[PDB]
């Protein structure tokens, strides 16, 4: 009936010098890989780029960095792309962040004539105060700071006034699609995909495998044709897998773990950090069956994949590929973090540099020395859902992690519920923290010396472990 | 994995009196009809409602209606249910009217944790300027009146802010559901299932199939199962059928019908509301193929099916069986809004009560009178598309239908483009009225002492009309 | 310092296009000499804020006749024909603003505050748009009104006005000195104090100039900070426009004294022109009662003797007036924020219909008559209880009493009490409750010569003061 | 003679019951209802909210509220010089909630005037606006309770903070004189805060130090009009206490500061100077340059100190001391104050500091433990469009930069300094980074460096020039 195909280089011409681009993917999964590159062959220049992350070193957008084709970055998370990073530090990029959910939900709402929105993430943080360092010079010095959001009272609690993103095109990659436009995606590659169609103006389309109209279930259809005007086909690719993960000395790591376990309940739908959240997971006992949850858009999420069942297509929030148990769920980045935002999640477990007596978060950011970016750590925080952070108890050169007010920029305001560690365990309790458990017969008096701050000590019984 | 099964009256039993209910369903097509039913059994009443529509006489929240189990309704369309009409005008319940794509991304934003948010839908209409009446007393006279939206400048456009909606429950009725609460719908019953699901507090969900955990494919889940609290198989029965249309004296409303065709360009996706507007589908030329939208959750829809081919889930928004073109998708009722408000519709057309030079449109009401509610029709007339209407040029009484002003509520202001008549053809320019085509073949001698007021008239020519 | 110039000197820098603020309340602190040197040096396209635009061949009015003025933003046009002929022709734009935004807009733009919340106006036409700004040159419609944002505070709604701050602010005081400070005479305040520090370049004649050190400190009502150029035109009367002195069939009598026991002891009232007005008049009981006036005053008194008449001394509805013992004077932005904030007992106001709802029309008739709101906006949409004091029907017997407002609506939900010459009734929950009817009239007759049903459960006679 | 409000000083207070939030006039001492404050602790209200800019002084005004623990929260600006209420916040007993002066005056407006909320760029960026200032203690020294954020909003290009609207059940007031029906006059600095806390409450009670009859004031000079005024009081006269009665009758690098600094004066500026460096600077301005002192509490056309025998309490600065009025000067209440200071009609601002940074922000309200006296008028002084230009020493004690690269302490204001002047040196903010202009004596450029606190320009360098 309608088509909409064209060959990689016609697709990309009209996209002048100084256009806004809008790119799914989630690292390299859901990345349109093949047009970045016919975009970098046309040589176009000053590109302003809203995307999830920036791809990595020498693959998807990050490709696009190799001939300084990148005016302006807006993005929630650097990971392993070293020429980004290097290229903002030496003042040849501008980076903005923004977080995952809010940055899912501004492409949505751009799409769907929804000027502006509220949300509690990033309230309290330096995102919302502004004043981020988005722009160097060449020598060193701060040429831009990011400008601050509005905030605003619904019921008693602070949310930030997210405006819509509206871009002059729109990349995204797709396992499937039909000629009149509409895309079929494949395990948490979806991602941006599905918001970053909607925001922008002339959208772009590459698809792993063209179908005739009709082959497509109109029941199937997560990007309908509407949205796409133009559909591109390349060459075959194989997409790139940072962590390539499967299944087959300094461990106070899995004494946390042990603790943290003992925190899950039947039918909990939970959402993991990396590092010791994730090792958790592990330590789960006999018929408690609980539900990950990765951000990138998935529920079942399984342990690493055995060799057979390795995908790129099938990943968690860390790049590292992963597999999926029955019972399990798809969705698009916008979902998955109104689910997040939503406080349909019962558990969110994390890390942290620094935990505070608030109930206040520290991992985010280290103003000009650690520059990765919120991600969807602000998102998950910030929701009404139980947060329970599991950290070492001190840094290595003895300085308390836990402590009143967080020297270090926040992830987000008095979200923390419990603080699990090595030596004990605490609950925040109207902003003030309460000593619940302490580590196999070790003192209180001792804890008390590695902590920064008084608490309550007024019930403590003896830490238990799971098996 | 998790196994949320129950009984039909277990599930039910937790609704106290005055509490809040989300329904799905859009008409009869995904009423959940089976727990409306058991709803009714338990007796259960003070029941505010927030659902597209109010189901049918004798079938869904229809059946609530009986013992005056309800209390308040939240709608954007009565449709045929006379037992509602009648008990709103009497006094018995109250009735407050929601637009229905605001309505679909309230609930969406209850379950997302956003608080509130911007639509330039209702603006300037009594809906946002507060003033429709909600509830009457028994013997005649007005009791409520519907509380004012704020509004709110970006850009130099105003918006209405609409805030979230989070319900006790939430009762939906999907295709297929498997134990952990998946759910994967059928056709346009997908529609207000979907948000719907995610803004209850205990969301419950009757299915017309239960599989194991594994036989639904992770990529086709349309309602995640973190979503779903409970899920119940009713005994299987027919969905209700209100027009079983097939493909097997005195009507102007094709001369208008012909000309209004000539407006359906080639690659044009286009919606068409109920009565006048939808029967311009039988003369699209030949060479020129459109995509139809219907707001209930699809592009490509089809003419009436065969007898063999009739289907209760494939309905339109007259709620008559329809069938699909290959390259159609279907999608719920908070996207298919997000698509109409966003601008991705390219025409529209729509009935009228009333018609104005100031590009205003009067479609929803008439008091005490007529009420079947605004429906989609505020949000296909706020967003950017091109408004075309399409209307009898005088009334059932002889009077003007196109006015200097309009003498009925506003549907919306400033958004019909072109005015389409038997008469003539009229475009809004600057706020004023222009004819630029007429008919066969009554002089402006005639259509000038037709029209309710003065206009532009130079570049005239006859009006032509298709096949 | 020293800012005293020439008139010439001062107005000289006005470029074509030119935004100004000018003070004044009718002809009362209306900088006609000024305005009288815009017209000589001949400006073209003007754009002035002012709570009127003066008289015929007065103040603000004098620019009108070689079209000097392209955009009006005022609360009432008064008795100036030009102004409303050429608004109608299609000469003129005119925004209409309630007269207590206008000034605190200004006070705001001044104050260095960007916006605030206001009751006033919510409802009205003028918060959803569609006033006629301007006409075309045969009658059409050309430009509509833009709407004002809404928001809830507490359970109810509020406007968002923006501040206004101007190229230029024109003010007129009595007395000023060399570095600036004004003082004030009267009611010829008003809104001399919040124009004067809303412009950038800000001009003030002087009726007297004295030297610095002349003026009491603790006397100076604009200080000169805000004043940027002072001016010493040659001496001149200032315009009475109703030099009011104190030297049968009356259903407006009989509806007065019904109205008249509606005071209480210790009451602070504002009683709109005409009937509400001469109700104090029949006030029962030796003195009790503060008539307040819009335009700046508190303790207004009857009509002056013959030769203690004063042109500052001047009522809303322009008429020359005296004071009481203890009366004060504030300016425009006081006066409002007095009313807005409910420090009024009682609020009197007349009608060009009135709604069973609770609505109020009685500010404009689109493409008819061309009055604006005032204050009856701002007094009607604040705390204070609001009578409204009409006839019961129309000369010619239609009903002023009606279901709902055909016309423009002054405030929403506001009228507590009508009172005619027939009934009294009360709003309650939003619907009419008939409490009293006169004579010995029926009420029978009354259900017919009021358009709309009501409670006439417990009907006594309506009383009257003596 | 229509009304008379006039009532003895225990009648009137009677009314006041347990927990009843008051508005309470007075700068300091300047207008401060003591003889009012006195008969409340006699009858003896419990858990009281107070909203006013200071707190009185040890045993003045509010300061007598704070001997019997009287007082639940304040909501001030400034603590002052009193230490009692001091200590009590720290100790913690009272809660301590600042507002900025312009704000809180504005706000007692908002509620009085029926504005329920306006927009104000004073506090944008600061604790005030983030939250997480220290409102109270428990008895330890951990926090209890934190102040809640303010909203923001974007009108043009930049942000303003959202100020709800001050309702009080009581308003009390200091007036020189008063009528029967309630208008009230001021004196000096002494009207300040008491025109807007007149108007905030639902009863006003107002303490005249003259009452007259209706007609003996004039209808043109009443300050505060005699609706706002429910209740007036007749105490016996006492005496205003002045708490610094100033007249004209180390090594000291405050002076060098002081005569650069008045070389930033210029023929026709109105200025504001602050507590401290600020205000000496006005000493040494050269002969020829007319200019116009503003005291944030409610004056222009300020002076100097005056004769032994012109010392009036009613007349004095921000920092409480007595002072002189020269010819054209114009009182005025606190609301127009703030009004003229946040419009941008001063000239020039000159404030001291704590901190000061190249990023062009200020911190010199606050530093947490030890130093906890609240905004004054400083945050209203540095987010309005008038020049910013800051009076310093370059160390302080323990010698650390008082010039930095960023601000570790509270800031009071966000990219506001225009121009530094220390002893040592001059610099200009310029784009958001520092620009050495200026040094005092022949001093080595290569000792200020590591002296000051960061790397800056410094191409075009002259010396410093000082007043005579
Ligand atoms: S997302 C899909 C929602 N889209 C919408 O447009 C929803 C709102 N639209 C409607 O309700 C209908 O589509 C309307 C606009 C009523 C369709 O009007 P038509 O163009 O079909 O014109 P008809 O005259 O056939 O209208 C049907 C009934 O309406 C009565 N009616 C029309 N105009 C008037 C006036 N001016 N005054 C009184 N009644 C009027 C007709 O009598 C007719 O009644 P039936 O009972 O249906 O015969
Ligand atoms: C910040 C402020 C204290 C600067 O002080 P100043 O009066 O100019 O004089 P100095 O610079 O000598 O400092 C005064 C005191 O602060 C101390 N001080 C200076 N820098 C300091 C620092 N980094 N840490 C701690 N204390 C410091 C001084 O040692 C001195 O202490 P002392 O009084 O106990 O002897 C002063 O501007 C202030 O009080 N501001 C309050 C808000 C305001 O601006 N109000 C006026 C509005 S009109
Ligand atoms: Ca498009
Ligand atoms: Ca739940
Ligand atoms: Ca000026
Ligand atoms: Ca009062």
């Amino acid at each position: 009936g309608l088509d909409k195909v064209m060959s990689l280089s016609s697709a990309v011409q009209d996209i002048k010098n100084g256009a806004t681009l809008a790119v799914g993917g989630f690292g390299t999964g859901g990345m349109p890989h093949a047009i970045m590159q016919e975009i970098k062959k046309m040589g176009v220049r000053d590109l302003i780029i809203y995307s999830d992350g920036a791809g990595v070193d020498g693959y998807g957008i990050g490709v696009l960095f190799e001939n300084k084709q990148i005016n302006k970055m807006i993005v929630s998370y650097v990971g392993n792309n070293k020429i980004f990073a290097r290229q903002y530090l030496e003042g040849d990029v501008e980076l903005e962040f923004c977080p995952q959910g809010s940055l899912a939900e501004r492409m949505r709402a751009g799409g769907a004539g929804i000027p502006a929105f509220y949300t509690p993430t990033a309230v309290g943080t330096v995102l919302q105060t502004g004043g981020q360092i988005t722009k160097y010079d060449k020598n060193g010095g701060v040429l831009k700071e990011s400008t601050p959001r509005e905030t605003r009272f619904f019921g008693g609690r602070l949310y930030c006034l997210e405006n819509a993103i509206k871009t002059d095109f729109s990349i995204v990659k797709a396992w499937k699609g039909d000629r009149c436009g509409n895309l079929v995606f494949r395990g948490t590659a979806r991602n941006f995909n599905v918001p970053v169609g909607q925001c922008g103006q002339t959208v772009i389309a590459e698809v792993e495998n063209l179908v005739e109209n009709g082959d497509i279930d109109p029941d199937e259809v997560h990007l309908p044709g509407v949205y796409v005007d133009r559909v591109v086909v390349p060459e075959r690719y194989q997409t790139l897998i940072e962590h390539r993960t499967v299944t087959r000395g300094e461990e106070v790591r899995q004494r946390i773990a042990r603790r943290a376990a003992l925190e899950f309940a039947n039918g909990m739908y939970v959402n993991l950090g990396i590092g010791i959240p994730t090792e958790s997971s592990n330590y789960i006992p006999a018929g408690v069956n609980v539900v990950l949850q990765s951000e990138n858009g998935l529920i079942g999420m399984g342990p690493f994949p055995t060799e057979d069942k390795v995908d790129a297509d099938w990943i968690n929030a860390g790049k590292q590929t992963i597999s999926h148990l029955a019972g399990s769920a798809l969705f698009d980045s916008a979902t998955s973090f109104a689910m997040i935002r939503g406080g349909h999640m019962d558990l969110t477990m994390l890390g942290a540099l620094e935990v505070a007596a608030n109930g206040d978060l520290a991992n985010f950011m280290i103003p000009g020395k650690l520059v990765k970016g919120p991600g969807g750590a602000m998102d998950l925080v910030s929701c009404g859902t139980r947060v329970v952070v599991t950290t070492t108890h001190c840094n290595k050169n003895g300085d308390p992690k836990i402590v009143e007010r967080c020297r270090l920029p926040v992830t987000g305001k008095h979200c923390v519920c419990r603080i699990i560690t090595e030596y004990a365990v605490f609950d925040v309790v109207d902003g003030r923290l309460v000593l619940k458990e302490i580590a196999e017969d070790t003192t209180v008096d001792q804890v008390k010396k590695l902590t920064g701050v008084g608490f309550d000590a007024d019930n403590v019984i003896t830490m238990p472990l799971a098996p």
